């Protein structure tokens, strides 16, 4: 189930505008991803924030945070297909 | 595999949080891109459209390291939770063929 | 989806476990077979080959009821262990990303 | 992992010649089905064998093992398609 996918989508627009609004997204982008996890959650919560304020580390904070998005919805995606990719092996193994 | 680009990242994301250039970072870029667009088509457009990190100054560069952090990050986890939404949806599954 | 097949089929069993014809036993295995050849192409082309299990005789009807539920236990079962291996699969994975 | 695939196929035509040897080739299917199981083992091994000896019992034993094995087969074989055809919906979602 990709819901992460969409919202990821919009998240990553939200991202451009003139700091809590740069925190408070990876915050949402975080509890969303989520979902359920295993205590596997402190390696996705240890320090898993970005760096601080002056303007050059909102520069460099804000940067991270388009990267990190695009990273999990191509990470998504290119483990999505490979999952088809397998599955479809595995069949032409059929024979 | 997706283990073998795991890996790569995970080494990747090494090579980077101890740097200095304009093309280390560059290359650093192009090395996980070239990992993922193994065999998937035309959809290589949306990776190899760019979607490259913005004699360069000092500052530019911490911007540019950040957004390659967030990037193995991201591609990191991203595989992580459809690997484990894989998992639990195979486990569901299983549970209402109760019997 | 696979749980619709799998308690369908669960029903099917239970359907021929009491029975008594020649055209009820034939008639659950269609309606199993219709529910696997949900859209997958010409590979319909090996359950819609026949393979039907085998005024007829009394001791005939047993033989091709026994065939029937073997069929109908080996799509469940069958099912089910590439369920559980799918999330085995994605289980060793993660476990490989230790970081 | 598909193993259990190709062997399901060679299994399968054995299961004919002129009881011991039906009850052996059943137990081999169940084992290699098996692999690592859970205590769902019990639901597999509760009496998932076939029924006994007089030739009607071994001419309707044996037709019971055919199916069981052919079932197998394709149960594997759809869900297997199932999961491809599922990882390429949840990507066709991406847009």
């Amino acid at each position: 189930v990709m819901r992460i996918g969409t919202m990821i989508k919009q998240l990553l627009e939200e991202v451009r505008a003139a700091r809590n609004r740069l925190r408070d997204i990876h915050a949402t982008s975080i509890r969303e991803l989520e979902d359920g996890l295993a205590p596997e959650l402190r390696e996705e919560l240890d320090r898993l924030t970005l760096p601080f304020p002056s303007d050059a580390e909102l520069r460099i904070a804000q940067a991270q945070l388009v990267g990190w998005l695009e990273g999990l919805f191509h990470g998504i995606q290119t483990a999505l297909f490979a999952q088809q990719m397998a599955a479809r092996a595995q069949l032409q193994q059929m024979r």
